[PDB]
């Protein structure tokens, strides 16, 4: 089962440039996985990041470990995305205004490790992934945009995934709708948004070796890494630099885009 070593490494005196200094980076799904590292990387370049996740203590806990690399500073925001009243109560308490958001949340629930297909798929379940990972991108940007249009200034980056641009075996219904509806929001945001010097953007990942990837079965992430191009997995620390990029002063003039960060799996 073998892939490919990283091949591209940054010095640790550019990973740490402070190209983020007084910026305010609200990440939504930040306590784990992908959100986790892309607040890590934000942090490296001295932001204060909203390390926006479910529960407290785990919220808590990820932003101690982030504090504890003495550069940018972590504040917890603990709440369900998709409810916008307890967003907006969370954002508020922390005194801060965020001039960026990165829409990182998503879920893609399975059973027995395995997608439920459409004509098994529980409407329940189906409004659930639809809340999280859609109307949860849209409750951000509806509570940080009037503060950024007010300012004529701000960065959002949503995620959407290969998976909403092509087919994956991988997911359900719910995850390529929800990543689908991701790229036309984004690129519609981006006109309505863009009068006032607000950029939006949108990441699709591949598949990125997370905990949940990486514990599959080694046969399920082997015929993935066979699919990739680059042959392996990406790291979620490779996500997070697209989205630096994204929200920094060197993509001044890109709006719209969803970049696909994969390896040159699922291209479409």
């Amino acid at each position: 089962h073998h892939h490919m070593e990283l091949t591209e490494i940054t010095p640790e005196s550019l990973r740490l440039r402070p190209s983020h200094k007084e910026r305010n980076v609200l990440i939504t799904g930040a306590a784990r996985g992908i959100g986790r590292a892309i607040a890590q990387a934000f942090v490296e370049r001295s932001a204060t990041v909203g390390i926006c996740d479910l529960n407290l203590a785990d919220v808590a806990r990820t932003c101690e470990e982030l504090n504890g690399l003495g550069l940018g500073r972590a504040v917890p925001i603990a709440c369900d995305v998709s409810d916008y009243d307890a967003l907006v109560a969370a954002i508020d308490d922390t005194g801060l205004v965020f001039d960026t958001v990165v829409n990182n949340a998503g879920i893609s629930p399975k059973h027995n490790g395995v997608a439920h297909k459409v004509w098994e798929m529980a409407p329940d379940e189906w409004r659930r992934v639809v809340d999280v990972n859609l109307t949860g991108t849209f409750n951000t940007i509806r509570a940080l945009t009037p503060g950024m249009v007010e300012a004529r200034r701000g960065w959002i980056v949503n995620t959407s995934s290969v998976a909403g641009k092509t087919y994956s075996p991988i997911v359900a219904c719910h995850y390529a709708a929800t990543k689908s509806a991701i790229i036309g929001f984004t690129k519609h945001l981006a006109a309505e948004l863009g009068p006032y010097s607000i950029r939006v953007n949108a990441m699709a990942p591949g598949r990125i070796a997370t905990p949940m990837v990486a514990g599959v079965a080694p046969e399920v992430n082997a015929e993935q890494v066979k699919l990739t191009p680059m042959a392996r997995l990406g790291q979620p620390a490779e996500v997070a630099d697209v989205a630096l990029w994204l929200t920094s002063t060197e993509s001044s003039f890109v709006t719209g885009q969803t970049v696909d960060v994969a390896g040159g799996l699922y291209m479409a």
